[PDB]
């Protein structure tokens, strides 16, 4: 037969739109019951397929999918013998999670009599994942990267640059992250340095300017400072 | 028979990432044109229907597509007569676009005995349409948004927040553009009255401190203090 | 039969120069692209395996490669049974990517009706290997090795000459490189006394006048120049 | 029969504006395998016929492209004559390039049973041709035209009108050019009196002005100016 | 038959590594000699065209293949008659250097009996033509640029804008080549010029300031500052 429920083009953007904007917000969860209700397991993982980013998060889900088929397949014996011509093969925790099974199989599945509704039960253990996802996992933020007190300057930009790749924004708005939090976010020693430095700096410039920091000769430097304001 | 080069999880995945990454920057053309090899029209619109955002630019490329299966309809003519029981029927415009084909058409399409190969055919169109969008189309962006010299401060916020809505960023992300770009890119008049204000000023504090100017009252009170230095 | 479509010496050598002037920067898509169409697996296993250097990049496009196989494995289902005399085994993910496959099997499947073009499919994989390479794999740089604040000389010594034997660049280069950048990439506390010691040493007395850096005597003479600075 | 992938005017006019807009930076290469994908040789001759100027560019894609077709010639030898009634003569070298093949000769290679893609051939040819062109040809620029320390203002005039006629600019933009870099870029001893000259001079005034620039006199003149302040 | 002692992908890499680490040092001849051991002609000209640069000692290496083929031809006449049906025909100088010779008549040479090793032969005509190079080619350097006593600026920059392009490097060491040694290997009269601009200067205002060095202008101050010290 024919799956009437398969997602439209519509369907599948808006879901992407949903993965873009939200994250993986509670919102997340109503989003997909809605619009993956009647779908195919082959439409759900198209669906999981399309969310770029938060490979964390999508190996949070895998772990959860497992889990759901391995009670499936727990609560589920499997039947030995031959089966039926008229008649199919019973589904597996992987058929229903569409690893093992085909497009055809799963419509099968779907509009036999009495049906399987594979596709129904493969949503309610990608929401089990999602609903473990939302209360668990927390994306990385640019903003959330600040130098440690003792962590070298190095360390820090390396550790920027890293979340920054992994951030979602355009070039642009990536290369104005570059110019306004690095520095920011940067902790007072190096900070005190960077200022002297200037606007003009260059990455390489503010690189060397702070190389020292945490060193022999900047501790002497600091301390020494610190004793002259209190002789004075 | 089956399509060997149906997209995979990962390589639908590469595309979702491409987009997301790159926006239209010219390196998309080769990434498409790479990942969607030997791929049915139905994987090319999956591919396509994947794109979150860039409406205008989608837009674009389904004016370049019909323009293309226009071109296809006028160089192919259609037959009039019954087709062959061992045939199939004549593909249209519409039907390598895969707006009127079934997957089950394109496959017998693209593996017959001479092969129409109707995902190619539909991959340089969208690849001409994504060239074009690669030219002429330029995504609109948070930090492109500046307040007129005499555009008033609510227009210019309510054009802030439109650009920020449609800007790809995380929440976080973008609460901090909007505490940091709104009073950057306002105009010197307002600019002044806003860091008058103070920093701890919410929105609707500063669209009311800054609903004035340009007015009467305004113009008169800056041109008097602009007196105010010259007769000093 | 044969392949018309075999690499050409000029096209290999091609590869080897793109690979050896762009590393992986995201030309090297196309280019790839370009320059293996129509190639059998085995044309592409010997340009994938002129690579020199990158061992990293290139590890990470095997496991790509073996994902890809995977996928291709788990949709094409093993047929079991006598194989028939005119037809030949179906490829299977190793098949593919040339591993368990001869040249003239990857022949007979691209010159076979129904062709099954194994050469496409695999570039494909290695496409989707090589975006991954563009998108994650960093070459480690000699211009990128710079002494911690803390990190001893000699370890800082050891790491340099470490990526200088990795760098890709004549021994003349590599000798000039040793006699710019170790120095100065060193921290602000070892590169004073590498200044104060003098343009003619080498590298055994640059490491022994180093030795005490951050030990407690070198600790307690800067100390004390700080705080005579101080006093006076 | 047909070629269902011949270039479309769409196609065609995008790569004339591909090459016009990029002249030969590395985007030009994914450009043309994409817009040149299925065309016979013919159509690939078309593409490559409508790029105006780079003449010399074009002589090294010719040479390319006959080194391929050597290439061809040895890898597949000459037939003995007993040509079948039913098949065609095995194309060449220059066949595949098209010099010595007509457009019916080219349909019957692609779309025989076994097929010759003579056009996917061609293109890898082509695009050999279009690296070699793209990692070693520099197009003149008339930016780049300078006057020699020692060169006469005759000379470097010649030059600078020679790259501005070869200059892709309109007729507008050539004569600013003309106003604006020739005057800027002449060397000090020349510069010197074309400014003393004043705006309105024309350039057979400029020229004769600078027509005894590194002759006796005005060395003589120069010496004794920067001697007579040296004693002053 | 089988050659046994085919190249692996390893014994490839390993070749290429040795050419790109290297170049054409001595230790250059025993590596080729003991990876290509046993190998047919055509893997030779694999490893052969896996070089990357060096197009001179290429050059040299075909130039004393093509000699020695003429040797062997000169020494083996050829004998006109048919060949006999169970025998091949008598390998000439083209068929060992494998242009002229498939790859299945190589082996059955090499493997017929009485064998001829048409490898072994092909390796040493390789190894006159590696020590021909190794004795008489020297790489260009791009730390061998530097300006002539009367060099115009703008050539000189040229100069060393070729070798840095034909220089083995990545890009950020071209980089760092120019930053560092362009202005240090100019020579004196440009180089004074040079430091008095200052370390900001782009690569347009350091041609501008050398412009004149060799002009009449410059001959004449500077002669006139000599003359200021003497009278001093
Ligand atoms: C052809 C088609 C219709 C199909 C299908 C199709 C079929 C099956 C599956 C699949 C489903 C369930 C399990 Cl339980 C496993 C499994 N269990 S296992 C042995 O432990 O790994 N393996 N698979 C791969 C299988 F089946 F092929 F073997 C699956 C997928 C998943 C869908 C999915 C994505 C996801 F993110 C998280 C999920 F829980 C499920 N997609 C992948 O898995 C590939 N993936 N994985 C991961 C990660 F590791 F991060 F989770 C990532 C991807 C990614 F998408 F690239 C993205 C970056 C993230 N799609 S189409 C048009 O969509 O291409
Ligand atoms: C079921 C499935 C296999 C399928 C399919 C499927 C089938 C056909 C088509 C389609 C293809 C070509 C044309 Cl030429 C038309 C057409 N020509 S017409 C009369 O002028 O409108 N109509 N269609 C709708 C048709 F065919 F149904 F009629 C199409 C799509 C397109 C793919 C596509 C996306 C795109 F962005 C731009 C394109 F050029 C083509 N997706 C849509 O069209 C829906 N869309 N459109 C637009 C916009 F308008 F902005 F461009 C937008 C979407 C969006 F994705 F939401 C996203 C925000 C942007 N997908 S699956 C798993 O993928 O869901
Ligand atoms: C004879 C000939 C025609 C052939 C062939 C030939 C045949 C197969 C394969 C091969 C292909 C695909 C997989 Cl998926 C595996 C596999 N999968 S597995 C079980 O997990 O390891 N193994 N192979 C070895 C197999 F098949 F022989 F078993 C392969 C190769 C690869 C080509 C390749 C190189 C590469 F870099 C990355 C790739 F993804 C694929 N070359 C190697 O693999 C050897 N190599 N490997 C690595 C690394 F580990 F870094 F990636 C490195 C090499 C290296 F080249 F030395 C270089 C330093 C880097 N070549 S010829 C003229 O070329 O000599
Ligand atoms: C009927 C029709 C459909 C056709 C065809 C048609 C047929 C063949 C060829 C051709 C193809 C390949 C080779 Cl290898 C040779 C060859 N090899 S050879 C013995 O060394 O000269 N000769 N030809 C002439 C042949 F075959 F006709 F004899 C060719 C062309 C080329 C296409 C081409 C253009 C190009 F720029 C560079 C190329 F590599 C190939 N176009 C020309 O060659 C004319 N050209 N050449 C050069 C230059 F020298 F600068 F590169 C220039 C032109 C120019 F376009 F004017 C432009 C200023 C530059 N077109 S159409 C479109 O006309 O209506
Ligand atoms: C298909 C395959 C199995 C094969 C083969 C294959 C077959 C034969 C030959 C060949 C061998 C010997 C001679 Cl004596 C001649 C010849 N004699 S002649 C009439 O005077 O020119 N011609 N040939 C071309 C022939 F045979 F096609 F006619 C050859 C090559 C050579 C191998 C080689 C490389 C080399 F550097 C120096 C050599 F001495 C020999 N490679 C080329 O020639 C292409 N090349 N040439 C030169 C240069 F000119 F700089 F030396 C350059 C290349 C380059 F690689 F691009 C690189 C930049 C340098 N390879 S595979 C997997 O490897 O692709
Ligand atoms: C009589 C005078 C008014 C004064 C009073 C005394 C005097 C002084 O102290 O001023 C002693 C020094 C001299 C003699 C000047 C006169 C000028 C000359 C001269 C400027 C002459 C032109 C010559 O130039 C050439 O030959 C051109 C050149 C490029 C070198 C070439 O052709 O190869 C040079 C060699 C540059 C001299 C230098 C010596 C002095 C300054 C004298
Ligand atoms: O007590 P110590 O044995 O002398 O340890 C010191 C000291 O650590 P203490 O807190 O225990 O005193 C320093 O201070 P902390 O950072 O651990 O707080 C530490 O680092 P800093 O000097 O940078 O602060 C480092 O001192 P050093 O920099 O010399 O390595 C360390 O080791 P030392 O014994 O070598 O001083
Ligand atoms: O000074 P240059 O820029 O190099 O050019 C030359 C050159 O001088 P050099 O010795 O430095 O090369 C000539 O040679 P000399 O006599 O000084 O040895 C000299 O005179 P001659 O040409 O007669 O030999 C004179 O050349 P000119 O007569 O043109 O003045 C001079 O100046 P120019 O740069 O103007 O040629």
């Amino acid at each position: 037969q024919m799956v009437h429920q398969a997602i439209s083009p519509r369907t599948l953007n808006a879901w992407v739109k949903v993965v873009e904007e939200k994250a993986f917000s509670p919102e997340v969860i109503p989003m997909f019951s809605a619009l993956s209700e009647g779908a195919t397991p082959q439409d759900l993982n198209t669906m999981l397929n399309t969310v770029g980013g938060h490979q964390a998060a999508m190996q949070m889900l895998k772990e959860t999918i497992n889990e759901e088929a391995a009670e499936w397949d727990r609560v589920h014996p499997v039947h030995a013998g031959p089966i039926a011509p008229g008649q199919m093969r019973e589904p597996r925790g992987s058929d229903i999670a569409g690893t093992t099974s085909t497009l055809q199989e799963q419509i099968g599945w779907m509009t036999n009599n009495p049906p399987i509704p594979v596709g129904e039960i493969y949503k309610r253990w990608i929401i089990l994942g999602l609903n473990k996802i939302v209360r668990m996992y927390s994306p990385t933020s640019i903003l959330d990267i600040r130098q440690g007190p003792k962590e070298p300057f190095r360390d820090y930009v390396d550790r920027f640059y890293k979340t920054l790749r992994a951030e979602q924004a355009s070039q642009e708005v990536k290369n104005w992250m570059t110019e306004t939090l690095l520095v920011q976010n940067a902790n007072p020693d190096c900070k005190t340095i960077l200022k002297a430095l200037g606007p003009a700096a260059t990455l390489e410039e503010m690189m060397t300017a702070c190389q020292g920091v945490g060193g022999p000769g900047h501790k002497a430097r600091v301390l020494a400072e610190a004793m002259s304001q209190v002789i004075n």
